[PDB]
């Protein structure tokens, strides 16, 4: 079917001066955290997946007040995930199937994704996403301040290639059974120049030569056992230094680290707060799955409630952010 | 140099009637093995990587005689791997860097890949490869009788999507630390229809809708420990049946099953031969890394010797194939 | 970077109403071309579009007359986006929409399509000269009738283009008065051709056209004007000799008015007299008309041509009334 | 599907020798166009190429004379791949290379590029009429001189094309004899244009050309022939009035021979007499020549035109010897 090239969307939705400045400055600010120049905590927080732009904008408006309130302690960036990896089969996200009905209206999905990202940046909320697909990034990447390569794709050479040409900092996740070495290896790969095939803004395949991404880091997201605690952070930092890459890392509160209880995210955050208060020198960030309303649902019946992984709700989000701000204020003073 | 689209190569190197027939029949023959309709053993055998077409053709000519000799017991298909996944960085194969000098002459690489595959199929030798890149398959897939998705990419949704649209049977490998469930999950994914972005024969990005691949199976290739033995095969078969997919599987002699020691492939093959002789009902295939000359080398100084993973040499190859043919002859008679 | 036709089609898909109007107008014109209906096709409007707002106001006025005269006249607006220059100069709204030498062709194509969609949606079918080879994929679906210009009628690439258009096409006599090139052009464009063109996705491709069975000639003057009965009669003889339709269109403007917009009425009066006496070979006329008469070098005055001089709105009413009255009589015979 | 230019360029890259010949020939011709050298450019060869074998044999014979006469004549072969028809008919080797209505354009472009590369590699530069808008990207790098035809000289899209070509371009007078269209064409093509075209990758794009400073006119007859001293003198006055080069080319064939190949020699003799008397405004001639004289509808006889009738090889030797002798005298004055 009849795919519009990136230039069609760029024409309708050009990046504004304000969005461009926010992206540029947020990428910079994050690089500073990755390389230990600033001790604020990056907080990648928001829905597991975007399925409704209206709810995402309402969430963003609430989060913006806290982004501002905590700006001396936290760098808050919203989760705006358009692409979802499934264990076998399922809904792959807003771009692949925006109408949530198996119509796969990808032209509409890319348009809606770009539109939402532009609105978010224009209101002052920077955005993050997982880069899963090889061809979709040309459509919206200019609006992304931080990227994840997922646990299921961190070992993949084509994903490492992709990351090597992205202009935002990138977090590589440990593997789904807990293998951290694949993410450490991934920084090594993505930091170098690569030559590979990719698709241009005009929608044509081409040979690209990337310059390498100097702003990669790992993310601890659990495996067979969770890996959030001080012992695990310390072990990861040793391995990072041994490989000659940044020993500043991010901890995902959700997924394998919270296991089967989405409310465990608060426990993980409390453990992280305690680390920050004792020492926590190797922590530069955290990820939290948060929405307007807690939990999850198979069908999009309740407004502001995840249709993918379960999330904490708004009230818990306030507590979690206050907790982390208070703890990091102390780390920063020390 | 701009990227030539698939149609340029197809124009210069159209598939012949003979090649087309060999591919069609070999794919069918393999499907029969995958689904338990024939008890011959698929043997995916040849170099770790192709770096010299002249040596590959000489290898193929030798292997053809054994392909014919053993055709009632074994279905022999050559390893013709053009794309290599690296742990961090390194030579990614003949397509990416055909001159082996960091010039990345991908147009020449794709041409040379297609030319070699056409010559192989024309001489009567079917071909196999790992499908790693998303855009390169349109150049040569029509000449491939069996595909692998690698241990490092089996969990990747974009690779499962790719496999779902391939016209050849596909083997998914267990993960690098030994996780089999990701390959079982991968069959589940790739057997279904997907919608995703891909590039057309004219070199333009497009939305593709695949029909699913009914001929996927798993490959046991070792993890932290090898997984070739009867116990492991039996456990894998139970898990396959539980997931409702084919419980016929393939066993890689090389890689983590030989602990990266080419001299151990024969031991693995002997264990497999013993399984076939005792029962071995769930085995439909094996993989072997084999070349004209054993071992490996960093620079392509010695003719017919691998520059990637170490391989057994031609003499050991004869013993290994005779061993497997004799063992499977007995299984087939039972 | 040039956006492909599909980008514009996505933003501005043809509506059911526009699609029906185009389809039916093309049919109606085919009927005139082949002598099945005796209404007079009237291709009327600005020499060139340079301001969509004025074009929409003009269209709204013309629509009332299109409806009023529908039993005698088939009124279709001139919506010309591409202009052939003698040497160099402004080539039209698509090539340079901001009229300042910035050549914002993406904006120009968008604006052309948008205007054409709005016109068809309001009930006013559109005509244009097809000059460029690649631009038609952007808006052709919204055009009910096309012209191949005097300067391009003899060109094989223009005859190829016409052969694949889904609308009727008028070919003009050459700039010094040669009619045979337009007769030859019908011959060419009526047949199937294979040639290179660009797809809706913006890629070059081999196209195989089916031929255009609805082509006709247009008399637009040469060294001397050619609109009179004698000239029409001579043209019709030549058309029959070549085995093509002997129903033709007469341009009031250009070489036939000797570039004097005040003479278009005189030409129309001559045509009216032909229709009243006999005028069996006439199926249409062209008139260069705008809100305000004359022309100007710079787009200072609203609704006034920046290319060839046009008659104004008041003269347009008189001219259309004149032609409707004359053709009512022809049709009654 | 249509292969983009890059596919053909990959298989048939221009050689160093071909590249040098093209570069130097274009410069040599520019020198003639602007009156810096008094050699006579001779564009000579088949009306159309339909068989590459015969073209290469022709070229080998012509090369000897190219060399022999190099101090008096600059000989460039006619290698025409695109033909304008009066109505319908075979459009040339690119459009239908198998001459059977299969329209194998991919094969045609390949064969065109291959022949041009072989010709340049053997030392014979090439000329062609540029008719089609998309084909030139495939082979233009191998062309030393281009014609815009009589039927397309007035066409703005052809003037745009010429403005971006890297070779000198001759514009022909119109088919009824109008020279002003070609003079106007130089004015147009010498300026910068913006328009749509297709890239080497096969995608449509906006191009901005720099203008072509090496354009000139070609006298090719009209209703009457226009090759004589009086006509040359009158053309030169008009060229100076328009501020463009008053050095022109004279086509021996077409309407100057009244479509009679046996009259090309008479025209050449008239031109020779002009060169001997004065003939200061003449920089070139065109001649339709093949291995064997005449024409045929089907390609039955080897080396005989299937389009316009040509003189044969023997007559070609006489004609070249005549022009060399005459120009040797002009150059000595
Ligand atoms: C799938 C994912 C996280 P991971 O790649 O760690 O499983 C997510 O944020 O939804
Ligand atoms: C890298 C590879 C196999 P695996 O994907 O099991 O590591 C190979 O055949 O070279
Ligand atoms: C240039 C033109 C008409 P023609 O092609 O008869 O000169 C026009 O309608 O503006
Ligand atoms: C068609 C042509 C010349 P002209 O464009 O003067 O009619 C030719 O050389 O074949
Ligand atoms: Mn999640
Ligand atoms: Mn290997
Ligand atoms: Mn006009
Ligand atoms: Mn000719």
């Amino acid at each position: 079917k009849e795919l519009l090239p990136p230039i069609a969307h760029l024409y309708e939705l050009p990046i504004s001066k304000e969005a461009s400045g926010l992206v540029h400055r947020t990428r910079q600010e994050i690089s500073d955290l990755v390389h230990g120049r600033d001790k604020r905590l990056l907080v990648i927080i928001g829905p597991c997946s975007i399925h409704d732009p209206k709810a995402a904008l309402e969430y963003a408006e609430r989060l913006l007040k806290l982004r501002k309130q905590y700006e001396n302690e936290l760098l808050i960036v919203m989760r705006v995930y358009f692409e979802k990896p499934r264990t076998t089969v399922g809904w792959k996200g807003l771009i692949n199937d925006p109408h949530l009905d198996g119509t796969f209206d990808i032209n509409f999905g890319l348009r809606q994704a770009r539109s939402l990202l532009l609105s978010l940046n224009n209101m002052g909320m920077p955005a993050s996403t997982e880069f899963l697909d090889m061809i979709t990034p040309q459509y919206y990447a200019d609006l992304i301040s931080w990227g994840a390569i997922g646990a299921r794709t961190t070992e993949s050479q084509v994903h490492r290639e992709l990351a090597s040409g992205l202009s935002c900092p990138v977090g590589f996740k440990n593997g789904t059974d807990g293998n951290l070495k694949i993410a450490i290896d991934a920084i090594g790969a993505a930091s170098h120049s690569h030559h590979f095939l990719s698709v241009t803004k005009a929608g044509h395949s081409a040979i690209v030569h990337t310059g390498g991404n100097p702003d990669c880091h790992v993310i601890l997201r659990g495996g067979k056992e969770p890996n959030y605690d001080a012992e695990h952070v310390s072990e990861a930092a040793e391995q990072l230094r041994a490989a000659g890459v940044t020993d500043k890392l991010m901890i995902d509160c959700s997924h394998a680290n919270s296991r089967k209880d989405y409310t465990r995210q608060m426990e993980v955050a409390q453990d992280i707060a305690a680390q920050l208060e004792q020492d926590g020198g190797n922590i530069m960030g955290v990820m939290v799955e948060s929405h307007l309303v807690e939990g999850r649902q198979d069908k999009p019946e309740v407004y502001g409630k995840s249709i993918t992984d379960a999330c904490i709700g708004w009230g818990a989000t306030e507590e979690l952010l206050a907790l982390l701000a208070g703890a990091n204020k102390k780390r920063m003073a020390r």
